[PDB]
């Protein structure tokens, strides 16, 4: 089916990457939705947390969210974007969930920080695995994680 698929995880994990193979593999359209706010906006997430916070970032965030799902979509989600409740229940209403996993070590180690990686698993692991319906092992090379998911979501390629 072509519901929109929501790629979600932790910074490393190689979200917009997977999300862009993905989508192509998929015949799929590709928005990433940090990379949106930028370009729609023209702030960075520093501009918007120096001018409104944390708390205005997070509405922001979630409005793009719903600004971008629509079918025949893959969404790549920033690392906070399962801290709200709302969002984690848009994601699994309006589509379905994908939780690129890797340990906080690999995470870490992905820099194109270990601890700091370990402490957002530890807020986040469990909010990535409450929203995803599939977890994928993300220290794969983008095309292997792309294959499989085509495989365990039963989606045809375009
Ligand atoms: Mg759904
Ligand atoms: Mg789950």
């Amino acid at each position: 089916m072509t519901e929109p698929i929501f790629m979600v995880g932790a910074r490393g994990c190689g979200k917009t990457t997977v999300g862009r193979e993905l989508a192509r593999a998929l015949g799929y359209e590709f928005v990433d939705t940090d990379i949106f706010m930028q370009h729609t906006s023209g702030m960075t997430v520093a501009d918007v947390v120096a001018a409104e916070g944390w708390p205005g970032f997070r509405r922001r965030e979630s409005e793009a969210l719903q600004a971008v799902a629509t079918p025949n979509r893959v969404v790549a989600t920033g690392g906070g974007m399962v801290l709200l409740e709302q969002n984690r229940q848009f994601m699994r209403a309006h589509g379905t969930v994908v939780y690129l996993f890797a340990p906080a070590e690999e995470l870490a180690l992905r820099l194109q920080i270990a601890e700091e990686m370990e402490a957002v698993l530890r807020e986040r692991e469990a909010l990535y695995q409450d929203v995803a319906h599939y977890v994928v092992d993300a220290t794969q090379p983008p095309a292997a994680i792309v294959c499989e998911l085509m495989q365990t979501m039963r989606l045809p390629a375009a």
